[PDB]
């Protein structure tokens, strides 16, 4: 039975720890994969951590990591949440160096992009069997979310970008059913920059908060209806979401240029005019992580908010973070659970090692209360190398 | 179908071995988690061993174990009974440094506490999805059973403590249905100290034998109806069940203060006025274990009992122990099976290693006869370190 | 639905290879249990390999193996046929240093004996939960088949022995259902000696071909009905099946003393007055294996037989072997498929290592023709130790 | 419900990446089997990777590899597609130094041949249980596909060879039902040489394109109906498909002798008079790989073709490749989906190590577009040896 996306984000007051895989600590001795962007996505029955791997284990020569980001050895795989991703507990999903995945309530749709930078191609797989293909339309690094795609009413959607990671690039939103692109639209988003979008369903529409790697310290967003009729803008909140960024001053609804000329995959959840923002604690490094509730900051420009829930201390590394959803059909709830996962990145380039991998921690919505704390990766570097 | 807890504990003459995971021996080379409190719990179909990990494997630098007991890496996981807990074979359950779990006939209820000591939050999950949150109400290390909770008529129950592990603390009994607290009661138990409760259902009610870390050598207990109407007291037998403890002299039905101002998670099974006391063989160390049947001993003070069955020889190390039950819905029996597990602690503080982990063995009730013997951990220490 | 054991053994011409796990060779690097007696047994749906482990892995110090045969760490487990037994693919069955198992069409019956030599106890489990217990009745190493028991008409049967491994011992046949011993009989077998029986159903009855460790070079047998009314004897064939043994001279229908004073778990299939005998090739060691078809040989004394199918060369080590059965409920055949398995033992006492473990190979019945060959263990000893 | 093979090959334009296991890169630390000929075959629900192993893991002394190809330790196993084959994730299929496998829509049929060169025997299994045997009829290395067999309307087919791998050999086609040979036919192919056939169903008929190890640079083929009524020939195209082979000149419909006096296992898909040809890029080594579409090149001789899609750069190693198929009962499509896998051989004889193993990559049919690229093994040799 197809996942209805008609309900709304549940009302929350904080975030409860949902999972911590300790991959890198476990991986010191265990056969753990060296990985990146470990995003979570759920079905009507279970939740899985997807991730991309260079096809190498921690503490092996092959973790050498000097390799180009986009190698032909990169693969999308998944394992059950909270488990250290190893070759013994991971299901192969697709060959790719950028990807997303989501479940329509019936089957898994995975989207693995691979090939050369000037002709990369996205392979879509419904229940593991290739169902469609998408080719680079700009011949300049076709790439996608690196987190869950969103499904509604039997249709799933994703955002892909092709073009420079500096100036303008091209952005298309795709609508697919049973792994087949039935429709697609190129956003008319001049002066906007979209990368690694974190999308989620809400009352039959999709919202995505993304990364602006070109020229914005705040994050750009796009929300569209099942017919790909959209709207775009930037979280106006002066609690800037991107990293690097400037100190929290006065925000704006289009690209904040001071310091926002790079970035990190992140997310944000829109509540009315308010925003729950996840972000690194540091303004320079992918260190620390905190959730911030700025009621009415999605439209207003302030530096003030009302709640801050710590997640990872500034003294410990973080990295990519993205959002994921639990549908009522999995929960029994009468709303959609917003949840998020954080990538705790270790090694290069901030640490003196030959490799780079990450741990995940994830949290979920919830009305009852929570607490802030620090759930860092916890590995002692460097490794036997 | 919900688990009816209306039958009573099955009459028993002794305890037959049920399982032994050999985790620490296998861990010498295998990828086994370093763990603590591997309690067992069963559903209407199978039994699983739950345990807590620091997220490190045996024989690996990260099992350094100089970390605070309650680190943010401690996680609750489970694997089939008798298997070595490894990331290749364990299911992630929850992020926690204290917890319990129990199945109600439908799904697993897991309860994992994490967070700082001045406001730990218990996250309750039903079938893997968060269903409730309980906050510390004293802001002083909120903690729970470290063993199977008890379900009856579709409602599950547990006991949590908040406050000091020395003097008076606050104790509450929780009642939840489908992972949600539907009723809670604070016990009016001045002079009492409850910690790491071993609870079990009997005839529609729950009886818990716990640990008094404050000032008792005998174990305190609580029993309660499905409406949290309760009774409390201490095991009066002069066969003191805690550890440390004094030599078996004359008990009392309120905390025996000679020598019992510390302790160890243990259990006991009440039959009528008698008791099966599980406890260590030594009175100073967590070494050896034995089962003891002091009939007319739960209400009476003596030193005399009728049976003693050896489990682990004074010469070997033991540790936490807890009860678990096997319901007729799993068993086919017309009564509830009393079972228990014993944690075989190796390493620190009694050995000269840099870690602490434990193996597990369990036994079940039984009418037929058994044999006393010694099923110790069996690992050679130290390890390659 | 209960396995009907009413059909007869299928007629056969030779044995086709069924499996080979390579455990020891794989075990040089992989995490493989050091095991003994990996007998195979099947249900109505799958076949599984059971085996006993010392709770240790190949190439780790704990395989030190100087440990008594009967240690409290010994456990009964199982993994799918053909797979190397590791703590990552094996199910835990029971704590045991002697064992047997068999499926009745509904659930698995396992029997694991543990405890001291003067009072061992056999734990029976039906679907993993304890259903009965049997204590030593001579207080001298209660012990069992180390191979599949036999089920017919929803009752399973096994043979246990208690008493010395030299002179007269005591022999009992247990009839159990749903894992509960519903009847037992002590064989009245003066001058007989039964250990490690390999039993199989045929035409509603059970026949077991065992090992005489006391004074026989020929194998003793027992066959009984569902009411435990039995008959007994020795394979009369001069193609002596035990090991050690003399050169094939003239056999006798009661113990052949010469050279018959020790032995190895073996099996044999009776077909009318003929026997399919499996035995080692050497007469002083456990090396080589061959299936021999001596028609008119179970009741006659000859040295002559019609067929010999090599299985393991004399230049390679073998060990225990036993029979396991297919039933027409798992096969679709109108008869019972006789199969067998052979244990390839490497290490001590024949080899200069610190451990002993074995690999497994299996073959089945089959009407079509096969080929004799040699399927040895294939590991290079000694190991990294 | 049995798999109908009544539909035609789906029309296609190129090949989308389906999987990459990186087994070598991973085996560098992880416990992965050293394998050869990892063919893929699918059921109506999943696709698995079958491979053959020597019973040894990478980076362990048992991969020493000086061993005859045809050892008694060689086994057929399978694991999900895209996963690294390890004893922890692979299922045991059969003892075999040559094999094939296919699912008939109901259960899997595996064909494993083992035994000595003068009289090997193909053991057939249906759903894990032996269902027939086929003995060498020339006593000179009976051998089969090393790739998926073809199933149609409930009958599966395979091709085996017996005889010299130089001069005339003997070649037979077999039709089986429920793993039982129901009909076989010897090809009347004087001057032809068939080995390691890649077969596939098309419109209720099977087509196989094989290896001529005797005196052919082009590949020989056999197509047959459900009654084993057949036809034979060679791919006439001057786009020589074997390796070694000469530079692409003018070919012939009968064995091209220039340089095709050895070879490598391969495939091609027939569409009308056209042919999709999968082949290595070098004419001397098993290096690189590419798909070429030579329309009107299955019946014609040219050096001209229309499309060339790269799969592995000339600069990297490659190996066996085979066709597998996806049926409509699995895909939902209305036609049979052609796919292929490529074996990426590392080590001996081309590199300086003591072992030989292969990774795998695979691609499927597809109407949308794709891209040529290189997806090499990526392992750094030599290993710690
Ligand atoms: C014996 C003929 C056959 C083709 C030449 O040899 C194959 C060549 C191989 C090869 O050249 O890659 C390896 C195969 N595993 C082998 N199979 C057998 C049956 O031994």
């Amino acid at each position: 039975v197809k996942l209805a996306g008609n309900s709304s984000l549940c009302p929350i007051n904080g975030w409860a720890v949902y999972s911590k895989d300790n991959s890198i600590r476990i991986g010191s001795k265990g056969d753990v994969f060296v990985i990146r962007e470990p995003f979570i996505s759920c079905s009507h029955l279970e939740c899985r951590t997807f991730f991309l791997t260079q096809g190498a284990l921690l503490n092996d020569k092959h973790s050498n990591g000097t390799v180009k980001d986009r190698s032909p050895h990169r693969t999308l795989m998944s394992c059950p949440v909270g488990e250290a991703p190893s070759p013994y507990n991971s299901r192969f999903e697709s060959v790719a160096w950028s990807a997303s995945a989501c479940h329509d309530g019936t089957s898994w749709l995975t989207i693995g992009i691979s090939g050369p930078d000037n002709g990369a191609v996205a392979v879509l797989k419904y229940n593991g069997i290739i169902t469609d293909t998408i080719k680079s339309w700009r011949n300049n690094i076709l790439r996608t979310q690196e987190s869950e795609c969103a499904c509604v009413n039997g249709s799933c959607f994703t955002v892909m970008t092709d073009g420079p990671s500096n100036g303008q690039a091209s952005y298309k939103i795709f609508k697919m059913e049973k792994g087949k692109v039935v429709k697609s639209v190129e956003l008319d988003a001049p002066n906007y920059h979209y990368e690694e979008c974190s999308c989620y369903p809400n009352a039959g529409e999709i919202t995505c908060v993304c990364r602006d790697n070109w020229h914005g310290s705040n994050r750009p967003w796009v929300s569209f209806n099942q017919n790909l009729e959209y709207q775009i803008g930037y979280i106006c909140s002066g609690v800037f979401g991107d990293n690097p960024r400037p100190n929290d001053g006065t925000g704006s609804c289009g690209p904040v240029s001071s310091n926002g000329a790079y970035g990190v995959k992140g997310f944000s959840f829109k509540y009315g005019n308010g925003v729950w923002i996840g972000r690194t604690k540091s303004t320079n490094s992918r260190s620390g992580f905190e959730m911030i509730w700025d009621p009415n900051g999605w439209t207003e420009t302030d530096s003030s908010f009302s709640v801050k829930q710590d997640i990872v201390a500034i003294t410990d590394w973080s990295g990519y973070s993205g959002s994921f959803v639990q549908h009522p059909e999995l929960t029994g709830l009468d709303c959609i659970r917003p949840c998020f996962w954080v990538e705790l990145i270790r090694g290069r380039p901030k640490e003196s090692t030959i490799w780079t991998s990450g741990s995940s921690i994830s949290f979920c919505g919830v009305n009852s209360d929570t607490v802030g704390w620090s759930w860092p990766d916890g590995a002692e570097l460097p490794f036997t190398i």
